[PDB]
């Protein structure tokens, strides 16, 4: 089956500086904002399309990672799509799970988030409802890590 999910996140960042932040300097910012995340790391490609990233961060205590493969990457319109590639554990009910981002113009000179989510299962499993709880859980915290970050250093590098 084909299942799709729409989260929005607000934020205080316009949204050319937080799309810097969240794509162009992910491997520097991400880390140091989102307390969950250690580093994120090309393992191969460019930077363009087909670049696979490393995203390291804990999870109930222990170390783990998962693979994103960049699919689109438009800074023009602050877009970035990118699926999950790998990641640690045994198979779930997810075959796929991918990703269209924008960033757009939200309140007093502030971004919304926009994400739509794309999951793929096989025959008729549904996705997992905890699962999608606790990803879109830590979206919110994610961007908010963010928010809290550029706020106290508008500047960097
Ligand atoms: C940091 C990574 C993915 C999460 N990125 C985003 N997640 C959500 N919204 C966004 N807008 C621009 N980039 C994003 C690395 O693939
Ligand atoms: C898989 C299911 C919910 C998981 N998804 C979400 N759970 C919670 N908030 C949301 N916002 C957009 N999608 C979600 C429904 O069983
Ligand atoms: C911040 C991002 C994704 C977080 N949201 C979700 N990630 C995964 N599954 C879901 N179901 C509903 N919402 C989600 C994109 O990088
Ligand atoms: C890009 C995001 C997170 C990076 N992925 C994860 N970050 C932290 N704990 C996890 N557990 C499963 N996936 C993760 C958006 O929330
Ligand atoms: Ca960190």
């Amino acid at each position: 089956g084909v299942f799709t999910f729409q989260d929005e996140y607000t934020s205080t960042i316009a949204p050319a500086k937080l799309y810097k932040a969240l794509v162009t300097d992910a491997d520097i910012i991400i880390p140091k904002a989102v307390e969950t995340i250690q580093s994120v790391e090309i393992v191969e490609g460019n930077g363009g399309p087909g670049t696979i990233k490393k995203l390291t961060f804990i999870e109930g205590g222990e170390s783990k990672y998962v693979l994103h493969k960049i699919e689109a990457i438009d800074e023009a319109n602050l877009g970035y799509n990118y699926s999950i590639v790998g990641g640690v554990g045994l198979p779930d009910t997810i075959e796929k799970i991918s990703f269209e981002t924008k960033l757009v113009e939200g309140a007093n000179g502030g971004s919304i988030g926009k994400v739509t989510i794309k999951i793929e299962t096989k025959g008729d499993a549904q996705p997992n409802e905890e699962e999608g709880k606790a990803a879109k859980a830590r979206g919110d915290a994610f961007f908010k890590a963010i928010e809290s970050y550029l706020s106290a250093h508008p500047d960097y590098n």
